[PDB]
C-alpha cells in the first residue's frame, strides 16, 4: 500500500479581510504546510467549484474534433503559429489520452501593450463559437478574475508567512499584466485504454504524467472527486488524497528560487486512473518584467547566494523545459 501525504485542510478567508492578527494564524499554517510535503488544500475559499465543474464538463463534452482543429495549438495545428499557449490541447486515439484546453489573461487584447510588441508567453486568447458554447467564453473569463481574486489572497498568505508584508508577492500580480494560466484538462474514462497513453514509473506505478516541479509560483488546481496525485517526499511518494470542494495549493520553482528553497517546489506526479476526471489548474506567474529579489528566512541576515530572475524568461523557458521533459500535452 502507498501512505497518505499530510495535506491539511486550510480556512483560508481570513485573506480575504482586514484581521492582521488572524492572517497571521493562516500565515503560519501555510508556513508548515510549504516546510512539511509542500501541499494544502485552501477551503472557504468562496469560488463556485460545483458550478465551474459543470460548465467545464459541458465544454469538454460538447466541443467537436472540427472545432479543436480550429483552436488548436501550434504543436498540433502548424497553421497557428502565434498559439504556443492559448488553445485546444488535442488527444490522439490509440497513443494520447488527455486533451485540454488553455486560457492566458482576458486583457491581452490585440491592443495591449505587450501584444502589439509581440512578447513572448503573451496571446490572445481563442474562443469556440458562442452559437455553439453558449456563455461559454465569459463563464471562463468571469472565473479567469475569480481564481485570480483567491490567488492574491493565498499570496498575501505566502508572504506573511515568510517574514514579508502582505503585498510582497502580490503587488507583482496585477490584472494588467498576469501571465497566469487557466488549463482545463480532460482526463477521459477509455475502454480499451491505450497502453501507449500510460507511462510506468521506477517504481512500477502506472502514470498519467511524469515527475516534475511545476512551473509557477504558486499553483491553485481544482479536480474532481478521483484520487490520482502523488508527492515525493523524504519516506517516498505519498498519496494526496483528493476534495473536489477545495483547491489544492503548491509552490513552484520560481517560489522555490526566490526563498532558496526554503519553500521548496514539491515533485509530484499523476497517477493512471480509468476514470472520467476534470483537473483545473490556475498557474500563478507574475508579469514578463517582474522580478523578485531572492533571498533566505533561514538565515540571520536574509540573504541568498541566487541571482534575481525576471518571471518571463523563467517562464518561457520553464514551459519548454517541461514539454521536453514529460512530453506535449
Ligand atoms: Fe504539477
Amino acid at each position: 500500500s502507498v501512505s497518505k501525504a499530510n495535506v491539511p485542510k486550510i480556512d483560508v478567508s481570513p485573506l480575504f479581510g482586514d484581521d492582521q492578527a488572524a492572517k497571521m494564524r493562516v500565515a503560519q499554517q501555510i508556513d508548515a504546510a510549504s516546510r512539511d510535503t509542500g501541499f494544502f488544500y485552501a477551503v472557504n475559499h468562496g469560488i463556485n467549484v460545483q458550478r465551474l465543474s459543470q460548465k467545464t464538463k459541458e465544454f469538454h463534452m460538447s466541443i467537436t474534433p472540427e472545432e479543436k482543429w480550429d483552436l488548436a495549438i501550434r504543436a498540433y495545428n502548424k497553421e497557428h503559429q502565434d498559439q504556443v499557449r492559448a488553445g485546444y490541447y488535442l488527444s490522439i486515439p490509440g497513443k494520447k489520452a488527455v486533451e485540454s484546453f488553455c486560457y492566458l489573461n482576458p486583457n491581452f487584447t490585440p491592443d495591449h501593450p505587450r501584444i502589439q510588441a509581440k512578447t513572448p508567453t503573451h496571446e490572445v486568447n481563442v474562443w469556440p463559437d458562442e452559437t455553439k458554447h453558449p456563455g461559454f467564453q465569459d463563464f471562463a473569463e468571469q472565473y479567469y478574475w475569480d481564481v485570480f481574486g483567491l490567488s492574491s489572497a493565498l499570496l498575501k498568505g505566502y508572504a506573511l508567512a515568510l517574514g514579508k508584508e502582505e503585498n510582497f508577492f502580490a503587488r507583482h500580480f496585477k490584472p494588467d499584466d498576469t501571465l497566469a494560466s487557466v488549463v482545463l484538462i480532460r482526463y477521459p474514462y477509455l475502454d480499451p485504454y491505450p497502453e501507449a497513453a500510460i507511462k510506468t514509473a521506477a517504481d512500477g506505478t502506472k502514470l498519467s504524467f511524469e515527475w516534475h516541479e511545476d512551473v509557477s509560483l504558486i499553483t491553485v488546481l481544482y479536480q474532481s472527486n478521483v484520487q490520482n496525485l502523488q508527492v515525493e517526499t523524504a519516506a517516498g511518494y505519498q498519496d494526496i488524497e483528493a476534495d473536489d470542494t477545495g483547491y489544492l495549493i503548491n509552490c513552484g520553482s520560481y517560489m522555490a528560487h526566490l526563498t532558496n528553497n526554503y519553500y521548496k517546489a514539491p515533485i509530484h506526479r499523476v497517477k493512471w486512473v480509468n476514470a472520467e476526471r476534470q483537473s483545473l489548474p490556475f498557474f500563478v506567474n507574475l508579469g514578463y518584467d517582474s522580478v523578485i529579489d531572492p533571498f533566505d528566512p533561514r538565515e540571520p541576515n536574509g540573504k541568498s547566494d541566487r541571482e534575481p530572475l525576471s518571471y518571463g524568461d523563467y517562464l518561457q523557458n520553464g514551459l519548454v523545459s517541461l514539454i521536453n521533459k514529460n512530453g506535449q500535452t
